[PDB]
């Protein structure tokens, strides 16, 4: 049903929190050889994410699950907006500037942290 492939979307968006966390530490550790790795693993797991939210959200509209497309409409907005942050931080990488890497970092966790009620609201709505 679309709940399981909401359910896979949801592990797989759980794939990237790790991941992140992990790369976080990284970066804060210095590891650069390691950070890269763990960007390029993150960008495959967002582009993932991003195909299995949006057969969620064409399937809720074909279904005419009204409440379930207005949700999804708002995270998959959200996500947008987590993913250039994303890239930015990848750029940031590239560039050598810790600063910016450092700034993208904490405003891509606010950002996840903020679309996390709605999440589970979806959850509850497909
Ligand atoms: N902030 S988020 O929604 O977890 C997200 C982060 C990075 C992406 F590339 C796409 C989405």
């Amino acid at each position: 049903s679309v709940k399981s492939e909401y359910a896979e979307a949801a592990a797989v968006g759980q794939e990237a929190v790790a991941v992140f966390n992990t790369m976080k530490a990284a970066f804060q550790n210095g590891d650069k050889e390691a950070v890269a790795q763990y960007l390029a693993r993150l960008a495959s797991l967002y582009t993932r994410h991003e195909e299995l939210l949006n057969r969620i959200l064409e399937k809720a509209r074909r279904e005419g699950n009204k409440e379930a497309v207005t949700l999804m409409n708002e995270f998959t907005a959200t996500f947008q907006t987590g993913k250039s942050i994303f890239n930015a931080m990848v750029a940031a990488f590239k560039n050598g500037d810790d600063d910016s890497f450092e700034s993208y970092l904490q405003a891509l966790e606010k950002v996840t942290a903020k679309g996390e009620t709605l999440a589970d609201q979806i959850a509850k709505a497909l």
